[PDB]
C-alpha cells in the first residue's frame, strides 16, 4: 500500500546530490580544463536521479565549483507548505562544490505563495 | 485592453535586477564586513519588485558577491519550458562582482516537464 | 473575394524569418552569455508571426547560432507532399550565423498519402 510522496525530503535530494558530486569529482584535484565538464556531470547525475523519484517538483538545481572567496545566498517566492531546498557544501585537499537544490511542488495563485530569505546560503572566506 | 502576463520576460526580470544590484551596491568599493547585508539587500528588492508586476510566477532568486581579488557555476531546471524561464544579470565595478540568478516557474504533470540544461552559467577565470 | 491559405508559400515565411532574426540579434557582436536569449527570441517572434497568418499549419522552427571563429546539417520528412513544406534562411554579419530552418505540416488515406522528402535543410558550412 502505497503513494505518490508530495514532500520535499532533504536527507533524500542531499544523498543523491552528495553521491553525484562523488561520482562526478571526487578524488580529483582541482582541474581548470575540466571544470565545466565537471559541473555538468554533477547537474546531470542530480537531475537524472531527482526525476526518476517520480515527484510531483520542479527543480532548479544549481553547483558552483571554486578552487581553494565566495559569498552566495539564495531567496524564493515559493508555497512555503509544499516547495524545499537542500543545499550540499563538499570539499577535498585542492576544491569547494556546492549544489542547490530547489524543489517546487507542481500542486490561490500569490496570495498562497511567500518570502523566504536566505533559504541557501554560503560564506567562504 | 490587457492581460495578465503569463510568461516569463527576461528583459523586464533584467532591468529589475539591475535596478537592485546597482540600489545596493553601486559605487561601493569591495567590503567584507557589508557582503552580508549587500547580498540581502539586493535579495529583498528583487524579490519585492519582482512579485509587483503580478504574474503567476514563484521565484527562486540567487545572488552571488565576490572580490575581484575564480568563479565557475551552473544551473539546470525540470520545469514547464513552454511557460517557466531564468535570468542571469553579470555586473561588475573595479573591485567586485556580482552575478544574480533569477529562475521564474509558472504556477498533465511530469509529462509536461522538460529538462533545461546549463541555463545560468557564469565562468571567471 | 478571398480565401484561406492552404498553401505554404516560402516567401512568406523567408520574410517574417528574416525579420525575426534581425529583430533578436541584428547589429549584435557574439556574445557567448547572450546565445541562449537570442535563440528564444528568433523563435518567439517567428512562430507568433507564423501563426497571425492563420493558416491550417502545426509548425516546426530551429535556430542555430554558432560564432565565425564548422556545421553540417540536413533534415529530412516523412510528410504530405503535396501541402507540407519548409523554408531555410541563413543569416550572418561579422562574427557569427543564424541559421533558421521552418517546416510546416498541413494540419487522408493516412500513411499511404505520405511521402519520403530527402535533405530538405541542409546547412554546410
Amino acid at each position: 500500500q502505497a503513494s505518490e510522496e508530495t514532500a520535499f525530503v532533504v536527507d533524500e535530494v542531499s544523498s543523491i546530490v552528495k553521491e553525484a558530486i562523488e561520482s562526478a569529482i571526487g578524488g580529483n584535484a582541482y582541474q581548470h580544463s575540466k571544470v565545466n565538464q565537471w559541473t555538468t556531470n554533477v547537474l546531470e547525475q542530480t537531475l537524472s536521479q531527482l526525476t526518476k523519484l517520480g515527484r510531483p517538483f520542479k527543480y532548479i538545481v544549481t553547483c558552483v565549483i571554486m578552487q581553494k572567496g565566495l559569498h552566495s545566498a539564495s531567496s524564493c517566492f515559493w508555497d512555503s507548505s509544499t516547495d524545499g531546498s537542500c543545499t550540499v557544501r563538499w570539499e577535498n585537499k585542492t576544491m569547494y562544490c556546492i549544489v542547490s537544490t530547489f524543489g517546487l511542488s507542481i500542486g490561490r495563485g500569490l496570495s498562497s505563495l511567500s518570502l523566504a530569505k536566505s533559504v541557501s546560503t554560503t560564506n567562504i572566506a
